[PDB]
């Protein structure tokens, strides 16, 4: 199986603890580290922060401990614009000088592979990430005849139904892809002043209007769609996102008048780091969606929808279940990396908890 642990260049500007260096990561906990996102100039690769070729650097040193850990370049992401990535891919003149720039970058830094995180191709760019993707893995293929190791090849791929539609031409690009992460823990967030939960493993009778806002059904279209099951990759969040009350009511349909307050590390409003998450559970009423499998906790007038040990093992026996590649978790840095904030002085229990099911099977 595999397990795919993403790291984020950003996380090493949170104050005190929650500051999160390549250095902290267990070498032999995932098989696939991925540094979140490299930028694009002069429609070439690029590096992001200002000293990101020494992150690079602390991070591939890890592969000295653990010889067959592999580590990735994610580009775009979010405060990526999408519009470009549109424009890099739509011209052959900017897509082959972006192609070209990327093995020699990732042979510098010692990359093994690199990660698309295109985030949203609209319904005019599907038949441009496919050629994107193509025409990136033709030229992997043709580096790797100069006695190298084939660099590998993978996509972040959104887990909503019209997202996928829309943009993503699965029964093509499955098959130049080496994996494929799907992202399911963005099923709900904010947009809609009501409460709910981002990363239901399944429907739940109840509700019916979204009967595809779930990680079962994700999965089942992606099969469906052509994703061949051993290059899928089942993305488990290590975070929780919230929101601030606009009542005294908390069930499952709840007013909300927006996100919830930052969170003292993260410093984000709507989201929060499981360190976080377990400070915040003291004091805090918990509950349970039995049918959607996954927690959500509640204090004065902030509601948390997040994710344990056990709704992160459940979903790891789905995947297996289903005979998936392995799963996909974002951030590393979100979890209790130090591990002294959730009691059990045990430095990445969500990740771990994750490791184990897979070790099982
Ligand atoms: C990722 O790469 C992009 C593209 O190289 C980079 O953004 C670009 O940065 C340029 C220089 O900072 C911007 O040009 C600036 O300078 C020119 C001439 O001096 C001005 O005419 C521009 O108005 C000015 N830009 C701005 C926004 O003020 C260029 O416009 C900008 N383009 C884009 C699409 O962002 C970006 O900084 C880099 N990301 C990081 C984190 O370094």
């Amino acid at each position: 199986y595999k397990l795919i642990c993403y790291y984020t260049s950003w996380s090493q500007y949170r104050e005190g603890d929650g500051s999160c260096f390549p250095d902290a990561i267990d070498p032999f906990l995932c098989t696939h580290v991925i540094y979140s996102f490299a930028n694009i100039s002069n429609n070439e690769i690029d590096t992001w922060e200002w000293n990101d070729v020494t992150l690079y650097d602390t991070l591939n040193t890890l592969k000295n401990r653990n010889p067959n850990l592999k580590t990735l370049l994610s580009v775009g992401g979010w405060n990526f614009g999408s519009e470009r990535f549109s424009k890099i891919a739509s011209k052959t003149q900017s897509r082959r000088t972006f192609i070209k720039s990327v093995p020699p970058f990732l042979r510098t830094h010692g990359f093994d592979g690199l990660d698309l995180a295109w985030l949203y191709p609209g319904w005019r760019d599907k038949r441009h990430l496919t050629t994107l993707v193509k025409e990136m893995k033709a030229e992997f293929v043709r580096e790797a005849q100069a006695g190298t190791e084939q660099l590998l090849l993978s996509a972040a791929v959104p887990a909503g139904k019209i997202a996928i539609d829309r943009g993503y031409d699965i029964a093509q690009i499955s098959r130049h892809l080496d994996f494929i992460s799907l992202l399911t823990y963005d099923f709900h967030g904010g947009w809609r002043g009501t409460v709910g939960h981002h990363s239901p493993l399944f429907r739940g009778n109840s509700d019916g209007s979204s009967r595809f806002s779930n990680a079962d059904y994700a999965v089942s279209y992606m099969l469906r769609l052509g994703a061949p099951a051993n290059k899928l990759v089942m993305g488990i969040p290590t975070f929780g996102r919230s929101y601030t009350l606009a009542s005294s009511k908390t069930d499952v349909g709840a007013p909300i008048s927006g996100p919830g307050i930052p969170g003292q590390f993260t410093k984000e409003k709507g989201t929060l780091a499981y360190y976080e998450i377990c400070d915040f559970l003291h004091g805090a009423t918990t509950h349970r969606f039995r049918d959607q499998q996954v927690p959500y906790a509640t204090k004065g007038n902030q509601w948390v929808a997040y994710d344990d040990q056990e709704s992160v093992k459940n979903k790891a026996r789905y995947l297996k279940n289903r005979q998936l590649a392995g799963a996909m978790v974002w951030a590393l840095d979100l979890d209790d990396f130090r591990g002294t904030f959730c009691g059990q002085n045990l430095t990445f229990p969500l990740t771990s908890a994750i490791k184990d099911v897979l070790a099982r099977v």
